[PDB]
């Protein structure tokens, strides 16, 4: 079997009509998907899928970069792929002149990884079993050979990597139990938007506490009189015992982050995200170093591994965001996650983003499984948005996410929703725009 | 007078032929360049010009995320744009959702960066002045209102620029005859790529010191054994007196970075140029801790001012490089500039690759004038490859750079240049191609 094919398509979805998914930064995101498709020459199960998010604009010109892989895929064997998965990422990222408009990096990388998450989607199918459970189920050698270990060896080797991962072996299997039984602990998003009114916020933060969510997020940032009447409004509708952070997208310089998370301190704050730019490693740090005990986080826009390397040598975060299509696919965010269990900290997946649910969920599973065996101290992100279009929609019960089980990375969308959305030419778009 | 179209050409040159450009990190480069006109309605002189350098592949992705950028610019008032730089910048820099897609950094910030620099390319010939005396000839308030300087109030305020370019504005003018005169110094890189054979590399050498270049600089990285043997033969041919400069490309992890350099100090090292990943501060500063008191750099592929902020607060460079084409244009340029300045760390353009030398003498030049005052303690690279293909070539005599007399950025480059080697149809490509 063969990929003879790697199909890209430009979707978007008009989520800003409600203002759905805004934030300080981005006022009116229309959640997009550059999607990526690795078709074989097999069965019609056999295919890779996999998307980059985006918001909008620029999603043809990561439609397009995805596209540019093409050339490096088609043609190749798919049992060398997913036997492999560690040559297969090499082949992409280690192409110099690719590394050139990164490197790691930017529009580049984030092509490259969704085409790397294709091929572990493509890989997970042909294994028959949901993303999760092929990952924690591959030996540590299996595991650390897909990993890039370059500027890396200062604070995660080879060798201790495999220690990591031969150290859980041993109650792989129960975890993997106590997982499919529990589920795993989530929190929600899509009470927060900040383009929403006061009384949705409120409405909403109601009904996600109703819904068993055991911690909210607002988003702050733009005015602060704004985050003090809505932070004062969502502590009053939750009540005292449910966790409530809040992110600001990046929109802080270091003394101003200090400043204003004083004014929101005394509304019992679970973490403040993206305090400041998601390069400033030195400058997170300073405003931890400012507002502790309030924990600081950021990790959603971290290009790559060697800056979550810093950001975890320098202490500049108390716990870390990963995303499934920011990085290097699969690969990266497993290099990532032993970086962060290596160093104690603790990781709550970010997922504000189509298909960005269906995809980090099978991280977060499988680093409970296969790294630290550490969940009921974390939880992974959820947006109430857009899972009617992918064929394995992520599915929340009392407030935790169920474990997938059917084959793959759950990337998989519906044709019917590619050809409606696509832009600008899809049914939905032709009639919008005219 | 508008702005009328944003025309794109996807140009690349075969410079892997004879390995020209040839690293430890890019053994076979293709100089490339993402070619950008901002044609207006206005005298055929009237227009900007600008480029992205990369390295061949994934220049089409490059060249497709410039043209993207045309809704935003075209329509525009020249008057407006020219008057107003800062506000031309931040309309791109500013845009949320091509934010996402870096946030300044990689494909997206590189393409908003030479539509700015085109911008500024338009303002300089509108004036009828090269760059570095248009930038130069700004008053403070001017070049303070181009600046973003959000994620710089730590280290660089409004008022501490304009302080900085206030105390320069006394002697701007007698800088001016300075350079005119004397030109700006310069060293070589095209000796030492490490495709190369050892007589090459000798011969070379040997013609740059008898063309008057005070410094070169070698390739190294991949093999310590070539890289004691290609610095022995090179001081042997040099002499004692001239210096000399290694460049790993960004090769090894900390700990092999500075095992690596403990076998190479025997030969008079200048300066160890990206030792490390372009990513990793704390790394740069550990390699430094290890090796000093040999020079350490890094630059050319340092993202955005945020990035070199952390390079200086945490004393991980001895210089820089700066890039004309890896950031967000002049703006940002003019930003590392200015904490270059503040935090006394020297400056040394890179200029390696097609149309680099062209486009960074004007900022080193206009550094000298209104920033620093120095540049005897400095030099810019220079290769010596494909000049030809633009109208305003750099000038090398004695060693130094002559300073460029006629209005522009020196982007422009020959329309019969362009229509022989764009890629894939041009008179060349479809020759070799075939
Ligand atoms: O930051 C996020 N969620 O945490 C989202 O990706 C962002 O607000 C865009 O909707
Ligand atoms: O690093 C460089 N010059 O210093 C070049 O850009 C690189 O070697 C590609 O030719
Ligand atoms: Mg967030
Ligand atoms: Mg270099």
């Amino acid at each position: 079997r063969t990929i003879i094919a790697l199909e890209t398509h430009d979707v978007r979805f008009p989520t800003s009509r409600e203002l759905d998914g805004s934030d300080a930064m981005n006022p009116d995101p229309d959640y997009s998907a550059a999607y990526v498709v690795l078709r074989t020459d097999g069965a019609e199960d056999l295919a890779g899928y996999g998307l980059v998010f985006t918001i909008g604009r620029g999603n043809d010109v990561q439609t397009a970069a995805v596209a540019a892989l093409a050339e490096h895929v088609v043609g190749l064997s798919v049992d060398k792929v997913i036997a492999d998965l560690g040559a297969f990422a090499r082949r992409l990222t280690n192409d110099s002149q690719l590394r050139w408009l990164g490197p790691e990096k930017g529009v580049m990388h984030m092509a490259i990884g969704a085409v790397i998450n294709a091929a572990w989607d493509l890989a997970a199918r042909a294994a028959n079993k949901p993303l999760w459970r092929f990952i924690a189920e591959l030996t540590p050698e299996q595991l650390v050979d897909t990993i890039d270990f370059r500027y890396l060896s200062d604070a995660l080797t080879r060798d201790e990597a495999l220690a990591i991962l031969r150290d859980a072996q041993p109650q792989r299997a129960a975890r993997t139990a106590t997982l499919i039984e529990q589920g795993y602990p989530a929190y929600t998003t899509s009470p927060g938007w900040l383009g929403y009114s006061d009384e949705k916020l409120v409405r909403l933060a109601k009904e996600a506490v109703a819904d068993g969510f055991r911690t909210i997020k607002l988003k702050v940032g733009a005015n602060v009189q704004d985050d003090i009447r809505r932070c004062r409004l969502a502590r009053a509708a939750i009540g005292p015992d449910i966790a409530m952070a809040v992110d600001a997208n990046q929109r802080w310089d270091v003394g101003p982050a200090i400043d204003w998370m004083r004014q929101l301190a005394e509304f019992d704050i679970a973490w403040i995200e993206e305090p400041t730019s998601p390069d400033d490693v030195l400058g997170h740090a300073a405003i931890r170093q400012g507002i502790t005990p309030v924990p600081v986080s950021t990790g959603e826009h971290t290009q790559n591994r060697v800056v979550f390397k810093q950001l975890l040598q320098a202490g500049a975060v108390d716990l870390i965001q990963i995303d499934a299509a920011r990085v290097g696919g699969v690969n990266e965010n497993l290099a990532i996650l032993l970086l962060a269990a290596k160093f104690g900290v603790r990781v709550f997946p970010h997922a504000g983003g189509v298909g960005l649910c269906e995809l980090v969920q099978h991280l977060a599973m499988a680093d409970f499984v296969a790294i630290t065996g550490k969940m009921e101290d974390r939880a992974i992100e959820f947006v109430d948005h857009l899972h009617q279009h992918f064929l394995d929609p992520v599915r929340i019960q009392h407030g935790r996410y169920l474990a997938p089980e059917v084959p793959g990375f759950s990337a998989e969308m519906h044709p019917a929703s590619i050809a409606e959305f696509s832009y600008p030419d899809g049914r939905f778009w032709v009639e919008d725009l005219a």
